[PDB]
DNA sequence: TTGACTCTCTTAAGAGAGTCA
DNA sequence: TTGACTCTCTTAAGAGAGTCA
């Protein structure tokens, strides 16, 4: 269907777009103790929204185009992605935010990676405090840390062992 | 059902039956490049599981007991935590596997916590490779490592900074 | 061709409840 | 009373597709 050009076409005007949105500074822990900065590039929170865009869900948008009288749409942070396979090891390539900000659409802050891999990065170190991703986070996951586990492993009698 | 008593009747009861499933050892990560030994206590794969028990999906099973003449029921690895508080910080508690096994039901094996919690162990590194949950990891989550990401963040343009 | 809404679906960690015998 | 099945739901990281003007 749509050549490499038209592809090409299709992400230069997204990135045209989301280049326009709100440029948000945020302090965020790297891991390790230290601190750095993110310039996360958000999509607004009501209509409108930016040429070719639309909320399908309280935080998920699409990104349309016609083309040759066609209308295409695209899941809106998998556009800087088009040009790349879809899937990996049997498992659908999904976009996942470095940052952790589902409005933002920087695609400096955005992976194509398994959903199991960008679920992942929730919990992960960060950079500076041990991130073994090897296309590395950009900050300490959010869920990061000792948790809040209400009750431990325990028996009442004897009938078990480790 | 209603009373401490009865609560305590039930996981004892539970406690009894589970403690007669096959005991399976399996050696697993602890991260650091050293293993360690689980022994998990695996219900059937098929019926009959065992009294009380009765499967309800592929891997979910609950476990049921008649008390005051009607039947109360439960999921099947929640009977452990029955005094525990049933929600932490407006999120429910789960049952959450320490060895990553769902048929297993030692209670040596499993915390309660929430969903967030829980998932995020599937990424630890591990009781000998950093693990930082309070609640201590019996291993390495079998998801850790550095992942299958198929493109990472670019532009084509020079609209975006980190 | 475009905007602003509408709907349902996927995954993998987890759940509750009803139908029969 | 107990067993063995059936069904749908929750969450938070993600998706595709329809309607109307
Ligand atoms: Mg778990
Ligand atoms: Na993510
Ligand atoms: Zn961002
Ligand atoms: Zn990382
Ligand atoms: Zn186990
Ligand atoms: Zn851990």
């Amino acid at each position: 269907a749509l050549t490499n050009a038209q592809i090409l076409a299709v992400i230069d005007s997204w990135e045209e777009t989301v280049g326009q949105f709100p440029v948000i500074t945020h302090h965020v822990p790297l891991g390790g103790g230290l601190q750095g900065t993110l310039h996360c590039y958000e999509i607004p929170l009501a209509a409108p929204y930016g040429v070719g865009f639309a909320k399908n869900g309280p935080t998920r948008w699409q990104y349309k185009r016609t083309i040759n009288q066609v209308v295409h749409r695209w899941g809106s942070h998998t556009v800087p992605f088009l040009l790349e396979p879809d899937n990996i090891n049997g498992k659908t390539c999904t976009a996942s935010h470095l940052c952790h900000n589902t409005r933002c659409h920087n695609p400096l802050h955005l992976c194509w990676e398994s959903l199991d891999d960008n679920k992942g990065r929730n919990w992960c170190p960060g950079p500076n405090g041990g991130c073994v991703h090897a296309v590395v986070c950009l900050r300490q996951g959010p869920l990061y840390g000792p948790g809040a586990t209400v009750a431990g492993p325990q028996q009442r009698g004897s009938h078990f062992v480790v």
